[PDB]
């Protein structure tokens, strides 16, 4: 609603696909606007993202009930066809609805078991994620994590690295490895590459080789090598407004099936980690560079510099300070 | 208070009488003032209604206590005579309080076992409600219910009929017949009348005649509204009154009567308890939560809507500021 | 930080010196500003009172570990030292923290078993409090009250006598005339002449702190009432009490002040407007003779030029 067209213009994960089932309806909340998820119950039958609101009066049409390939409010039975068009009044059986009868309905795409929406019309195609086609690479999905923290600060947090040693004890690095190499970092017309750096943990010794990129200021695509296995995610912040968010992650690795559990476990353990801190940090917003005290920056900085000087020249004015 | 004249020169239910007993003190909120209601000890003493506040150390009154026909704040005692008239200051018994010393006092009658409250002059009159008088009727009382809507959202509510089949359904009606019939809505001198409609309800009693309800109501102050309800062999009416908290909240009551058998008084308070609670389902979820009059897209109005339609022209024309949109 | 200067210059009581052990971190809020209070492992180490901000990534270092007379940020391991210097960055050891990297570090002083703060530039003293150096009085601490109320009308309630009848009757007076008063506002601060109740009278040299004294028939029991601002709307209170009678009287001492509290605090919940109003709920507050002590405080903080917290 007062975010800036370059964030309405883009697509974000809302849902897993998985959690939108035939029949059911569901809300979530993307840029200030409240949204309504439904499917008819029809197997593989397309999902609706529509603005949670019928406009006859004004009630969330989550509330209604999923019936003939419609949606139906719960007031007074008006019935929504898949394109948002209402085709019955029952008040008025013969009548045919006004033009204006017609809910606001956004753009829906499904991509890795994901459902992405854009609230305008989309300037990008959804990121890409080479792995998922790939045979020998499982997958898994985290649950959604509902974070009171500026999406920007969530991403701030997943992109700075040398907090490992400290928050991430155990199992992303130790007290005793804490000192960072150089990092190298190119943002470009692509979006913030970080190139690969080592990780201490738990082939020549004990550490990782990890990369990541960013095409778009909330989505990341990460890269993490052990001695034979190699694991890939994608994480997915949704801006719910300038100061909530919720996170997820796809997560496919080329080892063991009996990894999943493991993986899963570890995710949840580091993610805690973080919100600890990212529900600590003041101010809520992400501060971005000078044009309480001002953010110190130092050379292990230099990938969360990169970012916030990202989205000073994106325009990014919400959920920023 | 931000609320328009019109609204502060009109009457409101604060409370029922019945739990306002000799010695008592309440509490009630009108259009954003806080108010304190205290009575005498005597016998049919009247009811004062104060704003809830002691100017000197702005503590409220209503913390205090009844005392020989004053009201005493707790904090420092001064003694507040029916008036407002601050007689008495314990900390120098033999001075004459000064003339501030007076709380700020409001318009208070009783009427219908119910206690109606004009912050400001009373122009108009108490709305009138024929049966009270009338033996051959039986009253009832609904509980207050607080309502998180604006109070035009609960009587736009109240005048919508279209609702009936779905979210009322096995009472008022079902989805299958759910046709409205056209309506006749006047808004004269009288204020808003909905003329005669015959409400379809739903099958209880097999062995009995189909119901065959015939309803209208009228409405000559925008939050008071009087109902009238014929049966198969019984009329029952009822006075429905809205208290506007403020722009955002909402008390509703109301006072029922009819002229069947009285053993049907839990019978009526029931089926109105649970047609009252679905329709706060709705009133709670309604955004923009002020009223829109004639972000988010404008109201759409169909045939079905006439009666809400004028509701809100209705309001235009007085004026209404406070609680709309 | 929107304080008053006068505000900022002043001492407040934050904490009890025994909550403040070796090793701790602790916090408290003081006039809109959130601080961490801690001290190194050693004995006799001293407190640091310091904004609660790693200057870093905004992280509060209260969430973090006192390690060799060093404050450590949980977030990336930054060390301040006892001056509140960053002396350590854990990603580049070798490198001299740059000079930003620091701390906000505030005036701390114990006295009286109490922290007493001071976020500006301390030019008077702490308060004077006579009988902490006589060791004819044994002393006790009430609890700290949390308080919903602006710190100017919990010290106005302190400085309101002709409510005792009223809402402490059976332990400060019963149902009612108030004598005449004597009120001195000069530079010693606000004080209040001798009156009966019992003899009592009292000084504040500050505007948040009071020194109170009553004779009984037996014995002398003063008090140093010392209310935290922690922001415009909110209080903690503390009392700091002394009394020469025999010392099996503590107990009933601490549940009378603890009665008298609560039954102040249930007024000054529901005052409203929540801050004091100065001399200049809708009406404006009317004032009788009994409340000469009350009008002199309201008239004292507007010559202070006293904007926080009031009207
Ligand atoms: S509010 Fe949706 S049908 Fe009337
Ligand atoms: S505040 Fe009411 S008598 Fe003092
Ligand atoms: S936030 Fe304190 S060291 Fe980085
Ligand atoms: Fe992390
Ligand atoms: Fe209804
Ligand atoms: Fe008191």
């Amino acid at each position: 609603t007062t975010a800036d067209l370059i964030l309405i213009n883009n697509w974000y994960v809302v849902a897993k696909v998985e959690d939108c089932r035939p029949g059911s309806i569901t809300t979530a909340h993307l840029l200030g606007v409240k949204l309504v998820l439904w499917r008819s119950h029809e197997q593989n039958s397309p999902i609706q993202v529509w603005q949670d609101y019928c406009p006859h009066r004004g009630v969330p049409l989550s509330m209604g009930e999923v019936a003939n390939n419609t949606l139906v409010c719960p007031y007074h039975g008006w019935r929504y066809n898949q394109a948002g068009k209402c085709v019955q009044i029952p008040a008025h059986p013969d009548m045919v609805p006004p033009a204006s009868a017609q809910a606001k309905t956004y753009h829906c795409q499904e991509r890795y078991g994901l459902v992405w929406v854009c609230l305008g019309n989309p300037v990008n195609d959804i990121p890409s994620f080479p792995e998922w086609d790939d045979p020998n690479y499982h997958k898994t999905y985290t649950k959604s994590y509902l974070i009171q923290a500026s999406p920007f600060r969530v991403m701030d947090n997943s992109i700075d690295v040398s907090h490992f040693p400290f928050i991430h004890e155990g199992i992303l690095g130790d007290r005793n490895h804490a000192e960072v190499e150089d990092l190298e970092v190119k943002v470009d017309k692509d979006g913030l590459t970080m190139g690969k750096y080592q990780v201490h943990t738990s082939t020549k010794d004990d550490s990782m080789v990890n990369w990541f990129r960013l095409s778009h200021p909330l989505c990341q695509y990460c890269s993490t090598e052990a001695s034979e296995m190699r694991t890939v995610d994608l994480m997915v912040v949704t801006p719910i407004d300038e100061d909530n968010s919720v996170l997820r992650y796809l997560i496919m690795w080329n080892g063991s099936k009996t990894l999943e559990s493991k993986i899963l476990a570890d995710y949840d353990q580091v993610i805690e980690e973080d919100i600890r801190i990212l529900h600590s940090q003041q101010p809520t917003r992400l501060p971005l560079l000078s044009p309480l005290p001002q953010e110190i920056h130092v050379p292990s900085d230099r990938c969360t510099v990169a970012y916030r000087r990202w989205l000073k020249e994106l325009g990014v004015t919400y959920g920023v300070c």
